[PDB]
RNA sequence: GGGGGGGGG
C-alpha cells in the first residue's frame, strides 16, 4: 500500500491527478487496500487542485469504506475548506473531530487560526491560539509566525511584535519565515530601517535569508524610492547563490517601470526569457500597465496577444 | 508513504 501511496502521492503533486486517480483504481483491482494515508493524499491532492467537491466524496467513501479518518484526514480537509473560502463547514469539522474523540493538534490549531486570520476574524483566531495553550497543546514555530502575519496585515504591527517577543522567550527559534514575516509587515508599515536591521540580525543569528527574504526586502526598497539598493540586492543574492525567481524579477519589472525606467524593466523582462525563469500573468500585466501608463498603449495590446499565444490566461 | 505559516501586478 505504501508503493501505491508514494506514487499517487508524486503524481497528484505534480498536477498528474488522473494518473493518480488511475492508480487508486489499479491498487483496489490488485488487492491492495487503500488505507487512511492513501485517502488523505488522494484528498489533499484533489483540494489543491480545485477539486474539493471529489475529495468530499473520497472523504465520504472511506467512512463507508470502514476506514477512520484521522487527525490529518480532519486537517487536510479543514484547509482545503478555508481555502476556498468555506470556513463555516471547516469549523464544524473541527466541532466533528472532537465530538469523535480526534485529537486536533498543533497543525489542526495552526490551519484554523490561520484560515480565521484570513477571513478577517482575527479575534476568534486569538482566541483559538489561547485555547490550544489551555488544552496543553503547545504553539510552534508556525503558530507563531500564523499569527505574526495574520496580526501585522490587519495592522496590528504592535501586537505582531509583542508576539515575537513572547515566542523568543518561551524558547520558539524564529525561523527564515518569522524573519520574512516581520521584514515585510515592517517594510509595508514604513518602518524600512528596522526591517533592514533585521535582515541584518537574521544573518547574525545564521538564519540564512532565502529567496522570499531578498524579494520582500527588495519590493520594500523599491516602494520607497531606493532604487538603487534594491538593484543592490538583486546582484547581491545572485552573487550568493539564490536565485531570482519570478517573483524576484515581477518586483523588480513593476520597480524599475514606476519610476519611469521602463527601457531598464523590458531588459529585464528579456533577461529572465534568457535565462528561463518564464514569465507568469504578473509579470505580463505589470509590463501591460508600465507600457500603458508610459503611453505606448501598442506595444501593451501586443504583449496581450502574446500571453494568450504562449498559454499564459489573462486574469 | 499523507496535513498547517512568509514575497510581486
Amino acid at each position: 500500500v505504501v508503493t501505491y501511496n508514494t506514487l499517487i502521492d508524486g503524481l497528484a503533486k505534480a498536477g498528474r491527478l488522473e494518473e493518480a486517480l488511475q492508480l487508486f483504481q489499479e491498487m483496489k483491482e490488485k488487492g491492495v487496500k487503500p488505507d487512511v494515508v492513501t485517502y488523505n493524499t488522494l484528498i489533499d491532492g484533489l483540494a489543491k487542485a480545485g477539486r474539493l467537491e471529489e475529495a468530499l466524496q473520497l472523504f465520504q467513501e472511506m467512512k463507508e469504506k470502514g476506514v477512520k479518518p484521522d487527525v490529518v484526514t480532519y486537517n487536510t480537509l479543514i484547509d482545503g475548506l478555508a481555502k476556498a473560502g468555506r470556513l463555516e463547514e471547516a469549523l464544524q469539522l473541527f466541532q466533528e473531530m472532537k465530538e469523535k474523540g480526534v485529537k486536533p493538534d498543533v497543525v489542526t490549531y495552526n490551519t484554523l487560526i490561520d484560515g480565521l486570520a484570513k477571513a478577517g476574524r482575527l479575534e476568534e483566531a486569538l482566541q483559538l491560539f489561547q485555547e490550544m495553550k489551555e488544552k496543553g497543546v503547545k504553539p510552534d514555530v508556525v503558530t507563531y509566525n500564523t499569527l505574526i502575519d495574520g496580526l501585522a496585515k490587519a495592522g496590528r504591527l504592535e501586537e505582531a511584535l509583542q508576539l515575537f517577543e513572547e515566542m523568543k522567550e518561551k524558547g520558539v527559534k524564529p525561523d527564515v519565515v518569522t524573519y520574512n514575516t516581520l521584514i515585510d509587515g515592517l517594510a509595508k508599515a514604513g518602518r524600512l530601517e528596522e526591517a533592514l536591521q533585521l535582515f541584518q540580525e537574521m544573518k547574525e543569528k545564521g538564519v540564512k535569508p532565502d529567496v522570499v527574504t531578498y524579494n520582500t526586502l527588495i519590493d520594500g526598497l523599491a516602494k520607497a524610492g531606493r532604487l538603487e539598493e534594491a538593484l543592490q540586492l538583486f546582484e547581491e543574492m545572485k552573487e550568493k547563490g539564490v536565485k531570482p525567481d519570478v517573483v524576484t524579477y515581477n518586483t523588480l519589472i513593476d520597480g524599475l517601470a514606476k519610476a519611469g525606467r521602463l527601457e531598464e524593466a523590458l531588459q529585464l523582462f528579456e533577461e529572465m526569457k534568457e535565462k528561463g525563469v518564464k514569465p507568469d500573468v504578473v509579470t505580463y500585466n505589470t509590463l501591460i500597465d508600465g507600457l500603458a501608463k508610459a503611453g505606448r498603449l501598442e506595444e501593451a495590446l501586443q504583449l496581450f496577444q502574446e500571453m494568450k499565444e504562449k498559454g499564459v490566461k489573462p486574469d
